[PDB]
């Protein structure tokens, strides 16, 4: 029984959002006592996702967006599949079901989406429309459709409270967290990539929205805390994006043990080299560049962008920096949550 009610954004909230994301067709609504920002179309499948039947062989990769999900998905898939790199050449989007991907699309507004493009005429309509149709399918139906004899790999940015309670009694999950400031910068660019932001909007406007819990799937800390509280569970592996950059081999090992898979030092070094930023970046199976031919990606933006930690310093001025510290200190008060890089 779905125990959550949703509410429209009040004038003040709606004002800050409609000033940065207004041009984009899909709208938001606050969900649950924590007021998680979810695209309106989410509500048609929220209860189903809360009650989604789960299987013991299911493996989830969850995170607040732009925290290292893609890397993790690749590592997790190769490790669960005997490091069959050849097979890993298929599109990541075909190897994983994006549970909450559908929500960004509202069929009722199909005509309004191509208008966010500089040249709506240069679209590969056949693929564009095929994209809209798949996205019209609730996430739960996608999972349910996968045959039992096929291991299900699920990607999601949904906080644990919107998914089946005790889901961890059945499935394994790897949750990624990353310094909120770099997440904001990466989320800013990602919004630019898909034409989600008003062109006349800048990063500071994006930051105001993001740290105030007015961007997609925030409040950021409530999302992280829910997973952090469950890190003790044997079926949960909480990792930090920063650690991937400090010692990927060590991280690869942690993920292998968690998945009950043993790897030789050679196998690990091979996985590490496979995730080298430049190689990974030009890896068409994961860089989503297959969508550029369609016309829905903005020039000068990429799914796999920089790959560094600490670049937020190039985007936050003195004030923003101070504002961010207060926000982080307040949310880390009375909790053992700590970020490796901070
Ligand atoms: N092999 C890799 N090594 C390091 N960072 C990587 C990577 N592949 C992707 N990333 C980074 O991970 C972030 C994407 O997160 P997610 O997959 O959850 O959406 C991006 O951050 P940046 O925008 O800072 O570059 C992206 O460039
Ligand atoms: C279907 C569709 C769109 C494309 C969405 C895409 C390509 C989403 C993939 C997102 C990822 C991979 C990031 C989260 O992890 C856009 C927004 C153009 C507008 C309308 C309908
Ligand atoms: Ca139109
Ligand atoms: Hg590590
Ligand atoms: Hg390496
Ligand atoms: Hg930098």
């Amino acid at each position: 029984p779905f125990p959550y009610e949703f509410r429209e954004l009040n004038p003040e909230e709606d004002k800050l959002v409609k000033a940065n994301l207004g041009a984009f067709p899909t709208t938001y609504v606050k969900l649950g006592p924590k007021g998680y920002m979810v695209y309106r179309p989410y509500l048609k499948d929220a209860a189903n996702i809360y009650n989604m039947p789960l299987r013991p062989t299911d493996v989830f990769v969850a995170s607040y967006q732009r925290s290292g999900t893609t890397m993790t998905q690749e590592l997790v898939w190769l490790i669960e599949n005997d490091l069959n790199f050849e097979a890993a050449k298929t599109y990541m989007s075909l190897r994983y079901i994006y549970l909450d991907g559908f929500m960004i699309y509202d069929p009722e507004k199909q005509e309004e989406y191509n208008d966010i493009l500089p040249n709506p005429e240069n679209l590969d309509m056949e693929r564009y429309l095929g994209l809209l149709e798949y996205s019209s399918r609730p996430g739960s139906s996608l999972l349910a459709a996968v045959p039992p004899t096929e291991k299900r790999f699920v990607k999601t940015h949904l906080p644990l409270s919107l998914m089946p309670p005790n889901m961890l009694d059945t499935v394994k999950m790897v949750y990624l967290a990353r310094d909120p400031r770099d997440v904001a910068v990466s989320s800013f660019h990602h919004a630019r990539l898909l034409y989600l932001l008003n062109k006349q909007s800048n990063f500071k406007d994006f930051w105001e929205m993001f740290h105030r819990g007015l961007y997609t799937l925030t409040p950021y800390f409530e999302h992280v805390k829910e997973a952090w509280a469950k890190r003790h569970d044997p079926n949960m592996l909480f990792l930090f994006y920063e650690d991937y950059l400090k010692d990927l081999p060590g991280c690869i090992a942690r993920i292998a043990d968690f998945l009950g898979k043993k790897l030789s030092e050679e196998q690990i070094q091979r996985l590490c080299e496979h995730l080298n930023f430049e190689k990974f970046k030009n890896n068409g199976a994961v860089n989503m560049e297959d969508y550029r031919e369609i016309g829905i990606l903005a020039d000068g933006e990429h799914f796999i962008r920089k790959g560094k930690a600490g670049c937020w310093r190039d985007y936050f001025d003195e004030e923003m920096t101070k504002q961010a510290e207060k926000w982080i200190k307040d949310n880390l008060k009375d909790t053992d949550l700590r970020y490796p890089n901070m």
